[PDB]
């Protein structure tokens, strides 16, 4: 039923997204990620699961930008209909991989997540982990 | 008599409902498809398939999207008639293969349980099983 | 509301749909026939159309056959709804114009109310209106 | 404070909605039209038009299709948003012009109120506002 | 002592703001305007003016787009600084001339009063007085 | 029965008849204007036509001028027959084309509704209909 | 209604008129100019718009002198019945075009508003709404 946090990804990086279950999920911290290819029924509308799942479900919302994710048109509308929601840090933007295009300038007033630096990498599943578990 | 899920194949990929029997039927389940090839009497006539078995017996339909789906023509009617009938998750649509054409853009707002993607294989059956039993 | 004849026209053949309603409606028969482009309110939805009007308002279903009605496909996906309904000669095809194509196949088993032969111009009105205003 | 219908037109297009204008408020019919270059005072954000203006104030949507429609992306997204509120016929398509290019696949499924027939004029405007009026 | 709006221009585009000194000081409305020219004297320090004008004494600001504006770096950080204090529409961006080079893409999600338009140039210095005039 | 425009017309100028009819019947104004080889019935007396149709029927007469107009006889005595008539502005003349010869010297004190200006033409229909739809 | 200006001027001068509209109704001040082509209806007779525009509407009279108005003859008159009445600045001739011919020397005892000095442009609309928004 509810969850904390739905997860907008294009379909070419689930490898991350498998990552992140084992590491907020199956780890001590008990979180719960709606996830759309393991918790939607097939046979649903998409107008529902904007209007149902990221209005009254979940709390937050993490968008997993990449190189791939500039060609999709499901997560640019779920991106926008985030950005419409606002009454919290309700968007949480992920980087995790060499992007060599242009970043979204949508999302350019909102600190970014970043993992791809290797001098950093010890305060990322941290600082998530805090954020997404607050109330 | 009753059924639970029309399906609606193309001929040329009858090894994945082969499969689907396999899977749904003779394993723990207790699911009832009805196919064309194994529970119509031949010397029947076309248009009352659709305005028995689609109507009144089964309660879903599953369409088996591939690339021989997009010349036949009862495949056509029998997916416009189903989605004609609307009053509940009524048609799941269901890619195996490769396919190199493009995807037909009458079902672009309906949710496809992807099956051949290398990393999301194991909640494939798990979730048409769900969505299957539902009332 | 209710009707006689739903008409099943492509777009480019309405100078003859002007000329039935002149002969059919404003002359001393006094017929009612459901045109898509006069009795339709811009802003339905198409899967309507065929499940109330076809279906509970009107009683027969007027198909003018053209070179270009083999090109549409509204006309072919009513022309097949028309025909699974089958419980009283419940679908009249007319051809006014000379094809240069195949008729179709479809529809060989039932009588076609010719108008192009210069020799049997007399009897094409008197017969259909006769056909359309039976019970 | 409230109106009858928001206009989502591209501002290349603002000579037919001038002419709605003076066809369907300054005629007998009296009705009240949002448009966005007259009623929005400047330095609102984005966000509240659609959340505000097309929720909880206008009744319906009138669509202006054309051939610049396909470029500008605030129209893809009112869109997608109208469409993605449905609990009445809420979308109203509208064309008026010889378009060169594709129509939107999104807009299949609504019957649209063409203009460019030159038939078919005398109904355009009765029907719209028949269509508008309604409650 | 008091204002009603500061006004950040480049030193280039001066013509238009003593037209919008004409049209909203010396006609019947009675605004204020802290133009930098005419109400500042010479040998004050630049960060006064961000810290006491726009902070305390203005209440609103009017940003003049131009071509000229992506030059001047004072513009800059008083555009930030203005948007850096968000507790009421404080910010009214004005477009006045064709610009050849892109729009500003922080201020793409406020509504832009345009004026190179030669057909909305009636609404523009109502829309303008009545933004003004707000409390 | 009852008319509110005669209109008289050279038999060379019907394209622009059939353009009125389209811009104010068809439109949203609902104007009924008598033309001559639309309302008349062939075997008519040509001197019923002058004391029944412009005296007891019509409201105004529309004298579209140009310049095979100078050439007809019957558009010279309809013309003088409606002068004759003076108890309200009941004749309004109408140029749309660029005539070389001399303007009617009778018409010279009634002002003419111009079309071939190209500056103007916003007016014309708006002034035409405000004219015919007065009492 | 009442007015503030009747307006004379030839017709092959309503680009100038076109842009007066702009500066003196759309902008901040408000004024209403009786035009001819846009508030007299077809079929008026000439003598009442100097019976009663001249006379008792308008409060005074705005003459476009230019090399054209040497040639009309309604403005003659309008401008001889404009000096008859005399009982407060009746009468403002404007010159806005290089002239070749002399100027009238029925105007000479009275301050033309002279435009095409490229030196003195910046006083020519503040002097002309000043004059025309006196009592």
């Amino acid at each position: 039923e509810r969850f904390d946090a739905f997860i907008c990804y294009c379909p070419s990086d689930i490898q991350f997204v498998q990552e992140m279950i084992r590491q907020l999920e199956q780890t001590n911290y008990r979180l719960k990620l709606c996830v759309s290819d393991r918790d939607v029924l097939p046979g649903t509308c998409v107008w529902s699961i904007a209007s149902e799942l990221i209005e009254k479900r979940c709390r937050r919302m993490v968008v997993v930008v990449s190189d791939d994710y500039l060609q999709s048109k499901e997560c640019d509308f779920q991106t926008k209909f985030a950005l419409s929601l606002s009454p919290q840090k309700r968007l949480i933007p992920i980087k995790y991989k060499a992007m060599k295009k242009e970043f979204p300038s949508i999302l350019r007033f909102i600190t970014v997540c970043d993992y791809t630096n290797p001098c950093t990498k010890s305060w990322f599943w941290t600082r998530l982990a805090k954020a997404l578990s607050l109330p």
